[PDB]
């Protein structure tokens, strides 16, 4: 159930005052992805470039090709091999490294590996891992940006 | 500048009412990481298990060993959660991992676009947190 | 949750009046250890040498590399092998054996072996073993020093 | 000079309110050891099991079989080999790993290695190492329990 | 005992009037290092850039992984092999070589090799070497900068 | 432009009260070096031994053989001190060596940052001189 | 007997009005050289850069490592092998080839090869070769510059 909104209220960043990003719908590279492009920016973020082909701003979310089931316990009551379905959330952003050099692609990618029997037997802990991860990310968004520029923890 | 707060307001999830997670400071596996463990949960999230030896609940953030001058510097944010796959099985480790790859000259020459990538990414994550959990259980986008 | 205080009140010893040890943070040998070193001594403990390169005074506490889970019971209801995670607490002290000899390293080392399922199922008994061990050590600290010097049990 | 008291004030632990352990004299495994066994517990430590045949609670302290003398310096004034006499303090506690499993033996063991000439020439530093080790243990008893259960350092 | 202060009063340089450097605490690359980053500059130094990831300003100080002891004299009264513990102090600074080229890393590194038995037997001469070296460095700081640019002794 | 003064005000050290070192001019080992020897000490630094044949006290500063046009030009500052390890042993040479590696185009295009690196380095060294001696004897940072 | 003066009056060049070059004393690369660096320029020469490490302005003069003597005539009254001592005078100047490219090193080098018995037996002709060479150089200095830029004789 992944469906973003037209203005996404961007997580707080150091020099940004109330930043929002307008999403336009885009066709995803796989058939297993939903992708949006950041067509325009709102808020007092100065210098932020929107989505081009050579300088992209893309938010794509993908499901695995083949689902994996939990399987069945063996003679010792132990399930031999627990595969894991991983869902992928990836942001590509055009970033300019040098004074005249051409845009490179900064990349922010998230992988959510859910074990096989998890999604059904223990859903609360799955949801809890996701909420803790995203809550820490949104809490420390500004500081993680500061670190991405400073190199300091 | 990565330093979490004692109660972390956890992102919205489907069955959770006002979920918060209490972090206790932990020693990280590398000398380049800061790690906290989820010692207790607050809010109406029934069944959620906290950090145990058998099933961990850990939030670790790491910087690269060597910085690159102008290549990519990648910073890593990883959450490990004890999740039980079957009726009597040993806990498996669900894993949510984030990698932030900043090009070399980016951090200095174009900092606004770096911060904007991070802002968009985390903002979409927090907006769709509930739906991404729904997807992690459904298998459907 | 291991974090010592700046002045550590040292356990009673025979010739010592109110002995305290100032700990300075030191970097541990492994990445899974926390180490402090005794930079200075307070109290009436005459002759006590602090940490030097030649004669160290170090207090290091380490957790195991890989934690061990309890395991799954078999058809009979029996769990086949209970591994044990051991935590280690070790003090190294520079001590001079003869009139002109190089310092030797007296060594006080504790090992706490907790079985695999214990830490979760029966935590009260784990805590009780620890509190009894450390309580007997602190009660008989002066007497154990007397023994370590006398050979008298 | 090792002789514990009838109620041993147990070191502070997380869930325990004023915990004490009654020791009953027990006969040691070697002839060079003194052993007591925890016959009963006092204080608010709920669930703590005393010494049974199936799950023991034992505190044994042993001195080495053969003491080692410092030795004679050679022509250069150097003593060739400094042996070390080690005294041993060991607590064994019955701890149950799973819901229906047989009790495992949690094990807390201390070793005090004193070099050969130390006990006579430099006794203050020996006593100081012991008092610092035991003082840090009693200061961080609750925290070391928290670590032994959490895996958190 | 290495702990710098918030404003470090920088050693005199040719074009600089009363320069100071603000240090912010940073995580060091090894577990054996303490590292600070120059987050901001004070004084009338014009053009000086502060710490970025691609243009760093870092002051890191490291101890050796394993200490070395003096050892013991052989049959002739001579100590066969005197190892040396070296401590390392290193400053990395982003410097721009060309008109549009990207920042390179100027590097100022100090190595202090202390022989094994030195640190204990002859500490005054160790301290004296350090004080003479650092005193000549601070006396000729401006002139060493002049040389770093001129190529002239 | 490296030319030391006759009494060098030595950096603060733990047991030293107002230490100064008198330099006498010496011939260097290479033709690219200027070297002085510490012929005498002033101040309350008891036990400090001056330059002898058996135990040297020397301060030598060297430029590279060939300059590099736009690679690195490294300048070297090295102090050798006679230090005695045991009760009757021969003197060992404690060694304090500094290397200043300037990139090729740096010296001309960006001189302020070069001078600033040198300023920060020497300023922290002089600020923590006493503590760095304490560390050289303790083994502890 | 080579010792230049503080302002060297530079030989006439096309666009230069009364050019002078200030020499500062420099340490030479060999032990057999005397080297000066052009620290500053006087006269109406516009665009002339002084001595840097990456853009040098150096005037170095070197003698041979080993002198050679004339030798002795053989049975036919002929001296079999007349070696030659060569003295070297070399000027290095930072010159910028492209619009943004980095400085390359223009190089003006003079070699004076004096045969062995010459320096003693026939000194007048040695001095005469030197004076004619340097006199033609100073006479055609402007024109040789014109040629160095034009490619025209």
């Amino acid at each position: 159930a992944y469906s973003p909104s037209t203005p996404v209220t961007g997580a707080a960043q150091t020099g940004f005052t109330s930043p929002t990003y307008t999403l336009t719908s885009d066709t995803a590279p796989t058939a297993l992805g939903k992708q949006h492009a950041v067509t325009a920016t709102g808020g007092t973020q100065t210098g932020v470039t929107t989505h081009s082909v050579s300088s992209p701003f893309t938010i794509t979310f993908t499901r695995p090709k083949t689902m994996k089931t939990v399987g069945v316990p063996n003679s010792n009551g132990v399930i031999t091999n627990i595969g894991r379905n991983t869902y992928g959330f990836l942001v590509r952003k055009g970033v300019i490294p040098a004074v005249n050099q051409s845009p490179q692609v900064m990349l922010v990618r998230v992988e959510i590996s859910v074990p096989a029997g998890a999604d059904t037997y223990d859903a609360a802990n799955v949801k809890a891992a996701l909420s803790a991860a995203i809550g820490v990310l949104s809490q420390q968004s500004a500081g993680i940006g500061d670190t991405a520029l400073s190199g300091i923890l």
